[PDB]
């Protein structure tokens, strides 16, 4: 209902739409200095990103959303927080956290920050 | 090493330092335009967000980190991912998830945006 409840909640459906069903696209919405810090380790710039993104062992993964939230920020960007669960192939279900940070930049909105962890956790 | 972790985890350890021991002095590390989501809930501003923790019906809290990681982002400011268990009195352990977004305001680093989770605890 609120505007940037409506665009990060729209933003983060497109980003697992494209992580589960064709990854190779979500260089799409980064940019340049973008970063990703996936289990700890650290990928600064879309390069090393988009990257580490392709590397990934998964043959089919699919992410189960638990729960959303997200904020507006001074600077008129949207931060975000999701937990839930994913299943890679065949399977034992996790739990994961992952973090953004969006804004509006050439007039189309981009991920400029994301941090994805895993968890023995459930939500 | 990079200086946004180097600023983001001490601001982390002062964050959690100030939770710990007396947080109704969490105040100076939040400005009025700072948003909190604690549980799904939505609370606005230094005042109400004091409010919100300072409520806690705890006496003795406790945090302990597992993990936390930092990034820059290209309005200069830090965005940080946390996750540890959390100690309230007698209540069993509980792990939690929480996300920061740093900015440097009238000369001080104030959180802008706070969003926390407790993961629903087994064992």
């Amino acid at each position: 209902k609120p505007i940037w409840e409506q665009i990060g909640s729209s933003f983060i459906n497109h980003y697992y739409q494209l992580f589960d069903n064709d990854r190779t696209q979500l260089g799409a919405i980064y940019i340049d200095a973008s970063c990703l810090t996936w289990e700890g380790q650290q990928f600064q710039g879309k390069a090393a990103i988009v990257e580490k993104l392709s590397s990934l062992p998964f043959q089919k993964i699919q992410h189960s959303i638990t729960a959303q939230d997200h904020q507006p920020t001074p600077d008129s960007c949207i931060i975000s927080m999701v937990v839930g669960q994913l299943k890679a192939d065949e399977d034992p279900i996790m739990g994961f956290h992952q973090e953004f940070l969006l804004k509006n930049i050439n007039d189309a909105w981009v991920c400029t920050n994301d941090m994805f962890r895993l968890a023995l956790h459930n939500f």
